[PDB]
Order: C-alpha cells, then sequence, then structure tokens
C-alpha cells in the first residue's frame, strides 16, 4: 500500500 490513506498520499 502507498496511497492517500487517512493522511497525505505517501
Amino acid at each position: 500500500q502507498h496511497w492517500s490513506y487517512g493522511l497525505r498520499p505517501g
């Protein structure tokens, strides 16, 4: 995973 999760995309 590497996405705009529950924070910034990173």
